[PDB]
């Protein structure tokens, strides 16, 4: 399975699916991230 989690350090709203993805990447080096509920969430394997 997989999990994921949500970024302490965003900048509070989104707008498009980038946001994160960028976000995630430069914030927790992981493969992809979206955004939920307007909070962002990374991909971790564990």
């Amino acid at each position: 399975k997989t999990c994921e989690h949500l970024a302490d350090t965003y900048r509070g709203v989104c707008f498009t699916n980038a946001s994160c993805d960028d976000h995630c990447k430069n914030k927790a080096h992981l493969i992809s991230g979206t955004c939920h509920n307007w909070k962002c969430f990374c991909t971790q394997n564990c």
